[PDB]
């Protein structure tokens, strides 16, 4: 009932959005746990409901693809008044999760995540 | 054929363990083993003292990685490389699942600093990386 889950942070659709989804799909299987898969928006007035919508569509697409590769899927839009690095770590820490999983191109969210995390951050390519 | 979690240590630390402890989980949970690397430049900067170091921080590396229910094999590497490429190419080499490495290196006032090394080791890496603090 209590387990700790994969967190995996998307930014949008892509090969390397796949990528991270299905590693960490393959951990999410291998624990037993689901997978949380993470966008952030800014939210108060920097937010518009276009924004809402894509990001949705992207957390849709990246749930599917989870599921897909035999795992259990969740989808968190966070709108929080906060930026992307600092919602993915407090996100991590607030349902304990074994492990963040990134795509890496650092990038400036993975940096951030990376020294910020106090999870393990897993960087995919 | 399997592919290995490929570890990377410097030195015998609680930290060290920890990375050795979630590389060892890694490995139980995909039934493969755990390759434990350490590098060396060789040559004219390696002393027999940092090679004997070495080899005891891979033997206490290995023991971490078995009392936790994993193989583990001991791999010294001294190639002449800087030591993320011979990380980053021995991973490659060994079509490693991923590398697990310790982020924070301890600064010579004795503070814990993001290291410059595992920083490489991400950005170069061809494999996942699996970051641990
Ligand atoms: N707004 C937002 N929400 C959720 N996840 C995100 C966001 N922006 C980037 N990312 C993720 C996408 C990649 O997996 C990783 C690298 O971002 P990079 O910018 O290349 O460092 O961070």
């Amino acid at each position: 009932m209590i387990y700790m889950p994969i967190v995996v942070a998307v930014d949008k659709k892509s090969d390397r959005a796949e990528r991270v989804l299905r590693f960490a799909a393959e951990e999410a299987r291998l624990r037993g746990v689901p997978v949380y898969v993470v966008h952030s928006l800014p939210g108060g007035g920097r937010t518009k409901d276009e924004d809402i919508i894509e990001a949705k569509e992207t957390l849709s697409w990246a749930v599917s693809i989870i599921r897909k590769e035999g795992a259990e899927g969740e989808e968190h839009l966070l709108v929080r008044g906060k930026e992307p690095p600092d919602d993915i770590v407090d996100f991590a820490d607030e349902v304990d999760a074994i492990a963040i999983v990134i795509g890496i191109r650092f990038g400036s969210v993975a940096r951030d995540v990376i020294l910020k995390a106090n999870k393990p951050v897993i960087c995919i390519k």
